[PDB]
């Protein structure tokens, strides 16, 4: 006779986790399980230790958080280190992305980012009279403000300008029916829009998704002077110390633990894990889009709501990172005017090749490596660059990089570019090579973006809890207002609990 | 009791009629259906005429064949041919591409395609000392000569340049387990890769797939002086003909019959069609990849083959026409140095602009439309230029321009860019508009293509009859030597039914 | 001092060049200069004098004097009577000969030498 629970969730990313603490609190005497179908908590979450720096995590997943704009994973952190021990509290470091001296490999002429303002004559982009002798983030603000007046007026929060997004119309059409790159194709140059993809490291951010949802998004982060903190012991503790608090609680985890599909009968969901049938009285799936796309074929109730999960489109994203004995790519300075030299160790250089975006990984304290055994990631990038590197393929974390290692004609091709990215014949060989892929399944993508024509203001409340009278619940980055962000997760998990908390 | 048929074929396109016909021939006592999903036969072939231009087709899907190299295209052109009366015959006129004084609208730069080899210092990519001054066919074969040396010379067919790509190597790997765009980055420049894509006109034909494929496919069309032919009453002809052959001869064609999925029970195929069961004692899958997978769930045997179906990835293509009272693009042409004026009239314009590639639709004799009611393939584009046109949205043929009707603001938008490509700020308004996104179900792709790490040669030769002592076969474009082509389709159709009369009893 | 390597094919031949009428001028024959310390490479001929236009191919990878030869020496660890074996040229040599003849055609990537042989004339007792 089949195993009895109250509560199921599903998914052992953040907003899972989250959930199964939160409820557990909240129901100390109801038996809940989270079941994950991977070997370990985290999800998009996954923080490694480098061989031979013992000070340096690698974030092969999300890596850094927004402190001025993310309330929720500010104050997740609190409540966690008001229950760790002093060895143990969470510590966060400043994050660095754009240094004056960093390397612009852009249509085969090397730049530094100071270029793009001091020598427009440098930058191969025929930008327009307007656009000229701009940054990226400066030329995109601009065109966001012509597209939506008053909206850049930095007096207003995410959240006022994500409503004056709702009630905005452009040439008389609601903004939630227009595409981001349609609109942004009105007021800038084929060229900036190349420009801003290229120098901006990402072809994911300026797609044709909702452009409602697009413009609050992108003025938060990519536009407006954006400030970062990382994780000084991996941003992956943070799942793994809400597993560890929901189970000290009395909670239960079972890792390799599927979800096959699930029915709806006699007032109970029977799950399908591992051949096994177990009943529970409610379902959470803490899950994106492409994870519930999986379910679907073996769960009829997620068949009758395909509209809602269909709302949204899976974006992969691709990361490795390369270890080195020395931090060779110091030597890619300059000798400034004075004749002081001017060191390249901090922040992204960025290419139009298909690295896209290098980064000079900074220790646990956020200072530069200066000397001895020294980490990049070497690419982190999206959209059609991902096809390039896939072709090559043949306390305590709880994941290893050997979990994730690099194939070596992947490194190769990885160390040819890197080479022609910084203008040299010689770097030091890799000595430890890691990549994650997250267009793979379950994931579909490492974030999940707004479709044209939805209102994510209505699916956002509907989809927590999508069935009436179904105790189904939904929750995760995926179909939040900070998707590709920890802070979309808990956005949602947040929603999702106060409806469960009225509802059961 | 259920209906009990001999043949099952599924899938309405050329490769589904050409092998109806060509059964039905071969078994003229045996019952064979062919299903098709949706409301006509043609699948991947659209061939409608303009509102206002009789004497035009718009193809919305395959438009032209390479006379010289797709001997299996033109024999069928004349099968079908020697069945037609002398008024229904199918011609073909010559089909234009590249003329000299075609527009390039690359990085903000107006060019002429003869400025790629006659002014390299205006065109706005760092090409390196051997690149410059090169159009991307030169830059491609000479990228391709140097990853597999002699395979450019013009004595070999295009069957032996894929024979010498299955023994080549390249570092000591096989060239199957390679990928076409990261052996091209071994050789050309980012700039002339980006270059190759812009002035090309497409995204989808040098993405990462198998290296040992795209050498030769790239060799035989986009490579080596391509020379094309178009359809007077349209491409959609064959696969009407065929079927009309296979209906004259006794066969059966019912559409809007969607198989919804397919058993194997008792030595017979149970095929689900319309909440009906009907049993086929062969089952014939002539549809591409994502035909396949939408059948997977409620298809058993499909299940058991998934190495075989996943061995290729579709790759969307997406066209637009656009019509106007007269061909205004005419008047975007130059005077040459003895003030003679030379028109913009015929073949393909190009633009890193989402539009990607512009055709002056030609006359069905092959002529320029040189005055009244005129059409524009105002955009061809794939790979992430699919995605700005999609979120724009809110004898006889057998399908109307109207069906396929273009909304509003995405031909505003096409207006604008063509105005922006052709350098100026006035055009007659568009009267009509017609488009198809053939990424769309259940399609996938406009075309598909060979994965890395996969032996074409073993799996096209494996998946027309992939279960041993199973009459369960497949054939289409998607498995072929020829993606991207119908005279793919005839490959696979012909590999198929040799399969198929060796191994099968001719009994009802 | 004089250097010889072979390769499979005459990468070479890809670094010509298309004349003002599209016609293709492949490199073949005679000698590449540099100032490089290569200094001259030669496209070996065929016995009868003709360009070798496919298949096993050699190179005169450098024929270099003066203060080049240091540079080459520092890299060291009918019927004729000599075999091209006992002239066998070292890996750490051939390496940055592959080096400088890719600078020197402007390609990234060349066909593996096959073969190698060298000879120093400056050695005693010459
Ligand atoms: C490359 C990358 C960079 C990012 N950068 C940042 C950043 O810098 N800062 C930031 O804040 N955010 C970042 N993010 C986003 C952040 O990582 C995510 O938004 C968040 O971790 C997702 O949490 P979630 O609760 O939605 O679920 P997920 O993390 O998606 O977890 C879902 C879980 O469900 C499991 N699952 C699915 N189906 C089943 C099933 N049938 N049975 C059992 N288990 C199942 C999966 O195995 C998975 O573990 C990044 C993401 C990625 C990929
Ligand atoms: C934009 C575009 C441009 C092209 N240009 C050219 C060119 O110039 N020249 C050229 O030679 N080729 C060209 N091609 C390719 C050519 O059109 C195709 O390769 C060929 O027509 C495909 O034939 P097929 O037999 O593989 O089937 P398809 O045309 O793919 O037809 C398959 C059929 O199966 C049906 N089907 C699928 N699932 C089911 C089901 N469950 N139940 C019932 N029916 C089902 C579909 O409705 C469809 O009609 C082009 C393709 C496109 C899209």
């Amino acid at each position: 006779e089949n195993e009895k629970i109250d509560i199921a969730i599903v998914g052992g990313g953040v907003s899972g986790v989250y959930s199964a603490w939160k409820l557990k609190t909240k129901y100390p005497n109801k038996k809940i399980v989270l079941f994950e179908g991977g070997d370990h908590i985290g999800g998009r979450l996954l923080s490694v230790i480098p061989p031979g720096i013992p000070n340096m995590v690698a974030e092969l997943g999300g890596m850094r958080i927004l402190e001025n704009t993310q309330k929720l994973i500010v104050k997740l952190i609190d409540d966690i280190n008001e229950k760790l021990s002093q060895e143990d509290q969470i510590e966060l470091y400043d994050f660095p992305v754009d240094q004056p001296q960093n390397i612009a490999y852009l249509r085969g002429e090397h730049l530094r980012l100071f270029d793009f303002t001091n020598d427009p004559d440098k930058v191969p982009y025929k930008l327009s009279f307007l656009e000229k002798g701009n940054t990226s983030g400066t030329i995109i603000v601009n065109a966001i403000e012509q597209l939506v007046p008053g909206i850049t007026n930095t007096d207003l929060t995410e959240e006022e300008r994500l409503k004056m997004c709702q009630e905005a119309t452009f040439e008389g059409a609601p903004l939630y029916t227009l595409g981001f790159w349609n609109l942004l194709y009105r007021v800038i140059s084929g060229e900036a829009y190349q420009f801003s993809i290229d120098s901006g490291g990402y072809n994911s951010t300026l797609v044709n998704w909702n452009a409602a949802d697009a413009i609050p998004w992108y003025l938060s982060d990519f536009g407006i002077k954006p400030v970062y903190k990382g994780f000084k012991n991996g941003f992956q503790q943070v799942p793994i110390s809400l597993a560890n608090f929901f189970e000290e609680d009395g909670g239960e985890i079972r890792l390799n633990a599927k979800l096959e599909g699930f029915e709806f009968k006699n007032n109970l969901f029977e799950l399908t894990i591992d051949g096994e049938i177990i009943e529970a009285t409610q379902l959470i799936l803490a899950m994106p889009r492409r994870s519930l796309d999986l379910l679907t074929n073996t769960s009829p109730k997620l068949q009758e709501i395909q509209s809602l999960i269909g709302s949204v489109t899976p974006r992969p994203l691709f990361k490795v990172f390369t270890t080195y004995s020395s931090p060779w790519w110091r030597n890619a300075g300059y000798t400034d005017s004075e004749g002081g030299y001017i060191p390249l160790q901090s922040g992204r250089t960025v290419t139009d090749l298909p690295i896209r975006q290098t980064y000079y990984w900074p220790k646990n304290n956020g200072q530069p490596s200066v000397s001895g055994e020294s980490m990049l990631l070497a690419s982190y990038d999206d959209g059609s660059n991902i096809g390039f590197w896939d072709g090559l393929r043949p306390k305590a974390l709880n994941q290893t990089w050997h979990q994730y290692k690099a194939p070596r004609k992947m490194v190769e091709e990885l160390s040819r570019q890197l080479k022609q990215i910084h203008d040299v014949d010689y770097t030091p060989a890799v000595k430890n090579a890691s990549f994650r892929d997250w267009g793979e399944d379950p994931f579909g993508g490492g974030w999940n973006s707004w479709n044209i024509g939805v209102k994510s203001w209505e699916v956002k409340e509907k989809i927590v809890h999508p069935i009436d009278n179904c105790s189904l619940y939904i929750c995760g980055e995926a179909y939040s207002d900070g998707q590709g962000w920890v802070e979309g997760a808990l956005q949602t998990a947040d929603i999702m609990l106060k409806k469960f908390i009225a509802v059961e």
